[PDB]
């Protein structure tokens, strides 16, 4: 028999011209031992024609093993695609992997399959072998207590923060050194370089008019908070003398038009220490009104809770001395950019995809079908991840040095997050319908997400009942419930209680947590992480930080006092370089549903994911269309924009 | 005897209200003692009148002393204009200068005189007594051994009064150096944390230029079109030649022959172009920052298609050594990465030769040269002076202010430059060498490169027709107050003038064709040509496309910190970017290229100086038409540039500066 083995390569660092690698063409009946000169170049799919003997029959496994090979090389191998005798179709074998180490590599076809009874099949106990030998070079590790679990740490942000640090402290000291004229709200101009959006310039214009306020809770960077008021919050505490808010706060409230945003998951988060001054945290509620022509319009703003101290706090309205109207705003906004780079960036979408990216890896091996779909959307979280743990949030790291929850508050942050992370929240079907913000026109990042989860969501159906065709199946199956339960109850640390699912019980679950999953790696992530590039390019409209305690009397709110609780320039600068440097576009960015890693191999999983590709272009198209009719356009849910895993 | 006396005051520091400034109306039978009360105005001059007994005949001179005046109080008075009781026409005594100290400054009357015989004519002794004092305030520095004359400043303070800044230039460029160092220490901190592996790392660094051409740079510098486009039309189209022959260091190795072949049919089309960068070869390269920079002394060989394009056919980075007898030859078809790195080291030597040899040697240099001769050979009688003082203003503190922060030892130059840190000394005086009068003066050095009659050499075209307006001009004053030929040999001042060029300021430069003397109306009219064209129209051209050209760092570094490839295969975007330099070097090239090419607000278009040295009718209509053409070239140039994607803008008269002022 004549067999034709078409070897992909993804990157190699071969130090020599040519390197050995033997390949066993293991079938049903025999193996055939072959031996390739692998010469590999970029877009080269490497071609090697054998005749074989004996009948290797259908084909199961091909085996690599590296012979002879220099130390320092490193072969990342794509896929082998062979084609038997006759005209049998290029049989696939996935492997898309460093080929490291000297031991047998052994790739299964590229068919995915679950897992049966019959521990004496070759795929079984390939499975368990690889699951074996993946619970080994994955492993959970508790980063802070009451947080979900990460993989243990045994170019977008590859640094060293430890020696960068320093000099970005003397660079940020030369700043202040030739720039100390700061008095009014117009000096941060002078800091305001880079690449600058037509959004971001349109921020820079109209930041402090109440409706960009406003619309920055629906269509801003951080859209995950604004929920619709089925009653007066028990915190909003009207004092005597404002009857009228009273009267409008029921009326907008008996209508369904009445809107908040309560930041008190920061109520008690101690607060940063940045360059020896201590910072000033708040846990402000924003009560907002559903104009008849679609657009949200600010009704008043309590920058603290309620304590035993202060029983009422003051409450900014828009009709209030102009400075402390935008002192409460400010205070708002700096909260914003606190829950928003802490619990629905930094946990809803980082540190749950690398939960199930740690328990993909852990818990379902390369030929179960789930892993095949899972795999594209985890790919570098945990690194990613890591580099965070280690630079952006780690004990003196980024975060301690630029923003107010900094310095240990974001890890308590952190641990309430996770305390009200549900399952709920990461869906947008369930988490706009619990926020009401279901129906909402001018919602453009709820409808954007809505169809999002019904293209994401007939992606994961079509993946789910090629494979899982009743519930017995999804039941059946021991590794996804490993999965499932690898999430839940060791990942997420036991999240049933928080509406986590412990086991999968029929077909629509597993769509409803696979549609989770993929939403958070690929759609809630562009969401809440597209934001930063244009509304948190300019500091006074979301502070990384606060110097001054926030206000209690209005009259007393000067300039001085909004510049004094605004960022100075170290803390500005640094903000800017921060939304700067994550925000950017990097060159190799794959949007969502066009991974070019063909993990599957029968053409119904690759028509799924063409019909995913085909809706997501329908909805860019959409969304484009919309967008030209609208001043303030939402374009990051766009699918062209939406990039196909966590990576930053 | 009524006397109208109108005092144009260009400005003015008073801490009071009440400065009085006596005045004399020094005419043939005698003068008059007035008092005036200064009140100056923006927009506005001073309008006095005085009745006088004696009768004073034809005035002279107006002598001023400012009585007295406070310490800090400062007047720079532009010009007084007296008109006398009859139907006479109005006196102009030109000043442009600032009052100073308790003596009397004399003005004499604005019509421009030659020196003369008559040792016993007031003028003769007043143009005596001032180049004596000038030849006091104006002294020679020799700033490095090899090079030409600077002002005796060691810093800008130690510099004459008259030849500072004003107020609205002086303020401009400390807002410059603050918005340039602000940019710089935001672009520090912004890409301090950011990864430089790849070329479009460059563009982390290059927004905010406003630049459209250096957008279109940043869209095609990897273009060999564009890069053999610079040679013609870029920021040094100074370089340059037609290769009547193929250099001697162009050495091809064995199994090249069709190169070979295809440079014999260039040069046999007579379309074989060279830019040698050979200037540069053994100059020691900059340490900066303990890092060891890298030079080079490239050979590009460029070829015009039928079509009008200069493409390029092989790079030498390096000329031939006894260690390598034949370096390697880069040829547009090549390993992409290792061709980019050749062009890029082209590029590299461009800028190196741009920044030293044609832009701070043969135009700032020169152009102190000439300020500093003129202003101690020729006095303010002199027509030449009157004629060269608009073209020289603010040269001389333009290039103290290089000498002590920018070329200087440590200097900005010793930090961004691969030539830095004493090689552009080296550099400068190999290029002072080679400072020829024939290379400051287009026609003759536009014939000598070979580069008559390109259509697409748009430099060449408007420095042409640049140099025949301003031969013009010069054809019209000089021929006003030179009608023979003995008359330009029969002035003493006009020869000093002359030698202190050629054999002072320039250091002893009759070698490179430099005239000791004049002994014609058209080689006087052909120095003061060149001597307008490299303080106006040549300075205009090196210098206005820093920005355009030099905003995109990878279009031309200013340093390198890898040595230039040997091997083709070897050359990867490593190797690229760890040859081109890092954010901090990079950021300062473009902080520089921005700081020297930008328009300046205070920018006296040629021609435009509102300063109104010359009295007579005929100098002024000589200078109305040079500014007829110069709208006509104008026109024709914006009519030409309306046409083309790349237009050649740096020759535009509305944007030619009217002297070396940055
Ligand atoms: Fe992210
Ligand atoms: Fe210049």
């Amino acid at each position: 028999g004549r067999y034709r083995i078409r070897v992909a390569t993804g990157a190699w660092l071969f130090s020599g011209s040519y390197n050995r690698v033997q390949l066993w063409l293991v079938g049903t009946r025999g193996e055939a031992e072959l031996e390739l000169q692998l010469r590999p170049a970029r877009g080269e799919e490497e071609e090697f024609d054998h005749d074989v003997a004996e009948d290797l029959g259908l084909l199961q496994f091909v085996r690599l093993r590296k012979h002879h090979w220099l130390v320092d090389d490193a072969w990342f191998c794509d896929r082998i695609t062979v084609q038997g005798p006759g005209a049998c179709a290029e049989v696939a074998f996935p492997c898309y992997r460093w080929v490291q180490g000297e031991d047998i590599l052994s790739l299964p076809e590229g068919t995915a399959r679950l897992p049966g009874d019959n521990a004496l099949d070759m795929f079984q106990k390939h499975r368990e072998k690889e699951l074996k030998d993946r619970q080994q070079i994955y492993c959970w590790a508790t980063w802070k207590e009451g947080l979900p679990l990460t993989i243990a740490a045994d170019k977008r942000l590859d640094f060293e923060w430890t020696l960068k640090a320093g000099a970005l402290e003397m660079a940020l000291k030369r700043v202040y050194t030739l720039l100390s004229s700061w008095n009014c709200l117009e000096d941060f101009d002078q800091i305001f370089w880079g690449q600058k959006s037509a959004l971001a310039e349109k921020v820079r214009q109209c930041w402090q008019d109440d409706e960009l306020f406003s619309y920055q809770f629906l269509n801003g960077a951080n859209p995950m908070l604004l929920r619709r008021s089925t009653s007066l919050p028990s915190r909003l505490v009207l004092p005597s003398g404002m009857e009228e808010l009273q009267a409008q706060l029921e009326k907008e409230l008996q209508n369904g038009s009445l809107f908040e945003a309560d930041f008190i998951l920061l109520d008690g988060i101690p607060a940063n220490v940045i360059r020896g001054e201590k910072q000033y945290l708040a846990a402000p509620l924003v009560m907002l009104k559903m104009e008849p022509n679609g657009k949200l319009q600010p009704m008043v703003i309590q920058i603290q809770p309620p304590s035993p101290s202060s029983p009422t706090p003051t409450l900014f309205l828009p009709s209030d001395p102009p400075l402390a109207w935008l002192l409460a705003k400010s205070w708002v906004r700096n909260s914003d950019f606190q829950l928003h780079e802490i619990q629905y960036h930094l946990l809803n979408t980082h540190l749950v995809a690398e939960v199930i990216a740690v328990a993909t890896m852990r818990c379902l091996p390369g030929l179960h079908p789930i892993f095949k779909f899972l795999i594209p959307h985890i790919r570098y979280t945990m690194e990613i991840n890591t580099r965070a743990r280690t630079q952006l949030i780690s004990d003196g790291g980024i975060f301690d040095k630029a923003v107010s929850t900094g310095g240990g508050g974001h890890v308590q942050l952190l641990r309430r997050a996770a305390a009200q992370l549900t399952y709920c929240s990461l869906c947008p079907p369930d988490d706009l319908a619990d926020r009401g913000l279901l129906g909402l026109p001018g919602a453009l990042y709820a409808h954007d997400a809505l169809r999002l989860w019904e293209i994401i969501a007939r992606y994961v159906e079509g993946i789910v009942h090629l494979f899982y065709q009743r519930d017995d199946i999804v039941k059946g199956d021991p590794e996804l419930q490993a999965w499932c339960r690898e999430i839940t109850e060791v990942g997420l640390c036991q999240a049933q209680d928080r509406g986590f699912p412990v086991s999968f019980q029929s077909q629509s679950q597993l769509c409803h947590f696979l549609t989770m999953c993929v939403f958070t790696c690929t759609a809630q992530h562009a969401a809440i992480n597209q934001g930063q590039l244009d509304w948190y390019a300019w500091v006074p409209n979301a502070p990384c930080t606060m110097r001054m305690p926030p206000p209690t009397t209005k009259e007393d709110v000067t300039m001085a006092t909004v510049m004094g609780s605004l960022p100075d320039v170290r803390q500005a600068c640094l903000q800017m370089a921060i939304s700067w440097h994550l925000s950017r576009r990097q060159p190799d960015m794959v949007p969502l549903g066009h991974h070019k890693e063909k993990y599957f191999s029968g053409p119904k999983p690759k028509a799924v994911l063409n019909q995913f590709r085909t809706d997501l272009e329908k909805l860019e198209k959409e969304i484009t269309a919309r967008n030209e009719q609208l001043d303030w356009p939402y374009e990051y849910l766009k699918p062209s924009c939406i990039e196909n895993s966590v990576t930053i």
